[PDB]
This record gives C-alpha cells, sequence and structure tokens, in this order.
C-alpha cells in the first residue's frame, strides 16, 4: 500500500538520493512532495517503533522524543540550516532560519512509517496542491515536537481536515474557499520575510 | 506615579547603567525585576508612540512592530543572545537559545511607557514572587510580537501550569517556582555545548 512507502528508506537509506543523513538509529530524508520550501522527515529506523502512532509516541515514548529532538538540534543542526539555505537563500543565517522553522508530527499520518516534519513556515510549494495539505501543517493536527504532554490533541484524520474560511498563518487574512488566492497570499508573505530577513 | 518610571530610560538612556543599548529611536534596557533568568525591555523613544496601548501599537502601529521585529532579529540580535549567556550559561549558542527567548507586550501594560518584553522561558527567578507575575508572561495576556492582527483581544484565576510540560500545580505558587528551576535544569543540561 502507498502507506508503506517511507519504509524504503529505513530499510535502504543508503541507495536513495534524498536521504542527506542515516546511521544506525535514525534516516533525514527530502520529502518528495515538500509542502513548503524545506521540507524534511526526520524517521526512526526502530522496527519496534516505526509503527506507533506519533500521539503515542509523544505521550508513551519521550526516550525517543528526546533522541529525535537531540540530533535535530545537535548532529544535525547545520545540515537543516544548510538545506534550509540551499532551498531558501543562502544569505540567511541560523538566526534568521531559526524562528522559521517548525518540527512535529501529524496526528493522523498518512503514512505508516514514524516521520517528523522539519520544515520552513513559508508553504510555498508547487507540490502544496489542496488545502486539507495546507490545514495539516498549520492547526493542531501538526503536532509541534515540544508541545507539552497535557496538551496533545486527538487522533486525527487527513480526509477530515477542512477549513470554510482558509487562513493566512503569518497575519490572519482569510480567503473563503479560494485556495489559489491563498497560495498567491503565501508567495507574497514569503516574498516580505525574505526581503525583511537576508544579510 | 511610579508607572511613569520607565520614562527615564527612553530621555536619559546614557544616564542608567542597566541600558545595554541604544540610538534615537530604541532603548534597550535589563529588567529591574526580572521574571526570567534573562528579561529585558525594547523601548521606543517616540513621544508620540511611548504612551500608545500596546494593543493599540499591535493593530494600528504595524510600522512600529516591524521597526521593533527588525531590531530584535537583526541589530540587536547578538547583544540578546550574549546578555542570555550571561544570565544562563556561557556554553549556550545562538542557535540553543533562539528557541528560549519569547517576545511580547503585555495586554494590560503594567507601566505607561511602551516597553516589549525580550526574555527566556525558564521563568527561574527571584523577582517571580506571586502567580500573577507568571501568569501574565505564559497566558494570552502575553501577546507575542507575531500575532495575527485577526487574533488580538480589546483569567488570573485559574490553576497555575508548568509552561513547558503542562503539569498543573492548583494555586500552590512555591511548588510551581521548585519544578520550574528543574525544568530549568533539565533544559539546560540538555542544552550545553
Ligand atoms: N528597568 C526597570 N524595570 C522596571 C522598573 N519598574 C518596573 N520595571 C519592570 O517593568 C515591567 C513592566 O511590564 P508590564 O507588566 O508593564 O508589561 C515589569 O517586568 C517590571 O519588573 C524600573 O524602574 N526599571
Ligand atoms: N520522500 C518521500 N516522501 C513521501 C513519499 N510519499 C509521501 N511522501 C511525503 O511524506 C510525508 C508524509 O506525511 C508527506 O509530506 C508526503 O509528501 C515518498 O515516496 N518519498
Ligand atoms: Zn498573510
Ligand atoms: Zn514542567
Amino acid at each position: 500500500s502507498f502507506r508503506d512507502n517511507l519504509k524504503v528508506y529505513i530499510e535502504s537509506p543508503e541507495s536513495y538520493k534524498n536521504v542527506i543523513y542515516y546511521d544506525d538509529d535514525v534516516v533525514l530524508v527530502r520529502d518528495m512532495f515538500p509542502k513548503s520550501k524545506m521540507h524534511l522527515l526526520l524517521m526512526t529506523r526502530d522496527p519496534h517503533l516505526t509503527h506507533v502512532h506519533p500521539l503515542e509516541i509523544m505521550m508513551k515514548h519521550r526516550s525517543l522524543v528526546e533522541k529525535l529532538v537531540s540530533y535535530v538540534q545537535g548532529d544535525l543542526s547545520g545540515l537543516i540550516f544548510d538545506e534550509a539555505r540551499n532551498c531558501l537563500s543562502q544569505q540567511l543565517t541560523n538566526e534568521a532560519l531559526c524562528n522559521y522553522i517548525k518540527v512535529g508530527f501529524h496526528a493522523g499520518p498518512s503514512m505508516n512509517n514514524l516521520h517528523l516534519h522539519i520544515m520552513t513556515l513559508d508553504h510555498v510549494s508547487p507540490s502544496l496542491k489542496n488545502s486539507a495539505h495546507y490545514i495539516s501543517f498549520t492547526s493542531p493536527f501538526f503536532v509541534k515536537i515540544d508541545t507539552p504532554t497535557s496538551n496533545l490533541p486527538t487522533r486525527g484524520t487527513l480526509t477530515s481536515l477542512f477549513q470554510e474560511d482558509l487562513k493566512c498563518w503569518r497575519c490572519g487574512e482569510t480567503f473563503g474557499r479560494h485556495f489559489t488566492k491563498l497560495k498567491a497570499h503565501l508567495q507574497e508573505e514569503y516574498d516580505d520575510w525574505l526581503d525583511k530577513s537576508v544579510s
């Protein structure tokens, strides 16, 4: 099934050119359908954890949460910032980018193998093709990795994401059901952020 | 009244040892009663903006909002990280600190001259002495500077909640205090180089 598509990256990371880091424990892979300018997935290779729902990981497997966060903040940090510079602009410092990257799980992932999203905020991407994808990263369905355990949402359903009034994550302007207009506005917001942020 | 006391920093910043930056437009000053390990205030010197309510600034003075943000992320960012290192640990990188600093206005300001808080998340401080102090920085009363304008208002009653893990302590302020210290030690241990 398509839900098992990510398994190949944790079975044979050495074989896939969009895997930009691996070791015995984790794989860092570029999303092939990126939903922001930079969109990476950090995957555990542990066969006993990969099929655990991310909300069960956040509640009951804090050892893994801490290990994943230690990779994002530690050994992989320079790699992630360099990928953002490649995806956005080389003139962005780590300091500019830190505030423009989010890290989290979906409350209802479409793929079966556990994957932590590491992505820029912009949501400017040709692969962002419908508003359910947008909502899945800009609502509580996106469970940030530092969410207090008391605050975790319910297990979700990607296909039930729907908003009658689509909303810009940065300024709050709304667009009804007109996703095309929202995308054009996200491009303007990105242009503005970039102008204000480059060195 | 004493509520006008921050005015001295924007009138005569050269005169006060807790001012760590000034220019014609802004002053960056240490909070005298810090509510986290690092707690700074960034103040406009503009006499026509200093007395404007912070929610009116957020709604109607986006020019000033963008200017404050540009100072905080731009020209003052190294001073801010250096201050954080002086207050927390010299072993902390800018990258570790950037996720541990919040920037915002109180929705109901306690002083009359406009002041943007720039502070670490810990709330470990001898000057944090009651529940109102804590809740005013960890609840929607603290209006982050990146809040969308669609989300702005025109509470302190509820149970104390750790901002980091969400554990609650009822109205037991002293238990919250000890817990914040444990949370800070834990963050620090994982964050130092
Ligand atoms: N540097 C300085 N800070 C002050 C003085 N008086 C009060 N403060 C700080 O000013 C802040 C005002 O925050 P507010 O609640 O008004 O948004 C408080 O955190 C308080 O500790 C003072 O004379 N000098
Ligand atoms: N790299 C990669 N990403 C995928 C594949 N199938 C789905 N995705 C992405 O994986 C994520 C799962 O939520 C989404 O962001 C998808 O765009 C695939 O075969 N390879
Ligand atoms: Zn917008
Ligand atoms: Zn806690």
